[PDB]
């Protein structure tokens, strides 16, 4: 660190940014607990308007739309990240898009009194747009304001906000909290509250000093930001690194999404970036999490909701473990340990489910395998893919790269949700071997192809890719 310090100003800026992370986690998790209540809302709304009651097929299809349109919004929003952050700045983009959060939140909060299934769906779409933007904005901002020596640790706070968001959503989802037939619209509308808090705090957060110096050529203002954030007058090493990046950006053509795949020095890190997002989603994490309640039930958990909240707690604990290890073990090591551990547990899910009707003891192995799967997920594959894309690129290509990588993350999530039910229908317990196959494939990819980013400047990493390309 040298004379660099973790100041209250720095902790403030990072924590305020991760309110967006919290929003992504909350909106991801919140819809699941009130599924039956929301289906009753859809039924009653259709018949209140005079229609025939929907079949189970239509209810399932409208429920699935309500859930999945969030991912569609996220695909669009994440892909749009580059547009916003280069035009408005990183801090200013986070401020502006809270208009989407409050709007989507109000649509969801008002859909019941408006007796409108359309408003629920529109609300989920709009909050999806917002969350997709957040998943790119937050690790970018944190990556650009963090001291290099702590960039991974601070990057992991993005995922910590996400898993805290999921857990709070699960806890609120309880029937005696906000998950009642009465108040479920408030469960959804809750997302307006972190938006108001974040929006009030964001003006007092600095704009990215990298955006200021490199994109806007405001060296003096950037230097003063760093000096305050890092609690030291001496920031020459970092300013000169940014000036090197400014020279680079001035010497490279304006970056487009398509160019990322055409240029060898860009194609290596964008393929790494995309494959790392795939390793996160094609792990099956959201399928395992969503369907955990039913799997727990089938293995004999009498009160499955408590096991799923237990998973949410494990989810949080091991994100904190990752936080404390990622600068020591490095990104490569934690990502590989997580992928390998998940491959073991997903295989054990298949084996235990195949055996449990003959050997009941294997029921408990199944329950344990899901919990340990989540633990290994958060050791690396949860936190690292979101922030590592910021690390793999210099200032110029970073927004387009995070747009592409973030979109690939949301899109692969969408595909898992779309295809998993059919795959499970044909393969039964063997469906989890599909995730095992991906996990192993990406474990091999990570070992051979993913560079260690810990403690390295963006310019260091970029020069290394150019050297490999040459
Ligand atoms: C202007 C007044 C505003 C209205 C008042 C509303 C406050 C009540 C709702 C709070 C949402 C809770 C926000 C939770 C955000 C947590 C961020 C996070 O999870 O941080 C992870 C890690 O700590 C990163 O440092
Ligand atoms: C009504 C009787 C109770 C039965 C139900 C109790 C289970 C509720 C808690 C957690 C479920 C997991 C949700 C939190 C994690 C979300 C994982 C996820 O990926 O959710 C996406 C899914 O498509 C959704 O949108
Ligand atoms: C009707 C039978 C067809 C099957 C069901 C209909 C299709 C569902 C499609 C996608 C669901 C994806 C769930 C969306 C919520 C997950 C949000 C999330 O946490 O991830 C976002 C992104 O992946 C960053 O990680
Ligand atoms: O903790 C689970 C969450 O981890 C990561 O943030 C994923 O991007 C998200 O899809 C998942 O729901």
């Amino acid at each position: 660190m040298g004379t660099q310090k973790v100041t209250p100003a720095l902790i403030f800026a990072i924590t305020v940014a991760t309110i967006g992370s919290f929003q992504f986690g909350y909106n991801t998790g919140v819809i699941n607990a009130p599924e039956k209540i929301i289906k009753e809302f859809i039924t009653k709304t259709l018949t209140d308007k005079g229609n025939a009651p929907p079949s189970e097929v239509l209810l399932t299809s409208l429920w699935s739309l309500s859930v999945a349109i969030f991912s569609v919004g996220g695909m669009i929003g994440s892909f749009s990240v580059g547009l916003f952050v280069n035009r408005f700045g990183r801090r200013n983009s986070m401020l502006i898009v809270n208009l989407l959060a409050v709007t989507g939140g109000c649509f969801m909060g008002l859909c019941k009194v408006a007796k409108s299934v359309e408003m629920l769906i529109l609300g989920r779409l709009v909050i999806g747009l917002f969350c997709g933007l957040c998943t790119g904005f937050v690790p970018m901002y944190i990556g650009e304001i963090s001291p290099t020596a702590l960039r991974g640790a601070f990057g992991t706070l993005n995922q910590l906000g996400i898993v805290v968001g999921i857990l709070v959503a699960q806890i609120f989802g309880l029937e005696f909290i906000l998950g009642s037939e009465e108040l479920w619209p408030l469960l959804l509308g809750f997302t307006i509250l972190p938006a108001i808090l974040q929006s009030a705090a964001l003006p007092f957060c600095p704009e990215s000093p990298r955006f200021l110096l490199i994109n806007r050529k405001e060296e003096e203002n950037a230097k003063q930001i760093l000096q305050r954030l890092w609690g030291t007058q001496d920031v020459s090493q970092d300013i000169q690194e940014m000036k090197d990046e400014s020279a680079r950006m001035s010497q490279e053509k304006q970056v487009t999404v398509l160019e990322l795949f055409r240029v060898s020095s860009y194609r290596q890190p964008i393929i790494i970036s995309i494959v790392l997002q795939l390793s996160q989603q094609l792990s099956g994490i959201n399928a395992v999490f969503y369907y955990s309640t039913g799997i727990f039930k089938d293995a004999g958990v009498q009160e499955p909701i408590y096991a799923t909240i237990g998973a949410g707690v494990v989810n949080t604990i091991f994100t904190v473990v990752s936080l404390f290890l990622v600068e020591r073990a490095g990104r490569r090591t934690l990502h590989m340990i997580g992928l390998g551990g998940m491959a073991f547990c997903s295989t054990l899910m298949t084996v235990s489910l195949l055996l449990k009707d003959n050997y009941n003891g294997m029921s408990f192995v199944c329950i344990g395998a899901i919990l340990v799967f989540v633990a290994f997920f958060e050791i690396g594959p949860g936190p690292i893919p979101w922030f590592i894309v910021a690390e793999l690129f210099s200032q110029g290509p970073r927004p387009a790269a995070m747009a592409v990588a973030g979109c690939s993350n949301w899109t692969s999530n969408f595909l898992v949700g779309l295809l998993f039910p059919s795959a499970a229908h044909y393969l039964g317990a063997y469906v989890f071997i599909i995730f095992t196959g991906f996990l192993i494939t990406f474990l091999a990819f990570t070992f051979f192809k993913v560079p260690e980013t810990r403690g390295r400047t963006f310019e260091d990493i970029t020069r290394a890719f150019e050297g490999q390309a040459h």
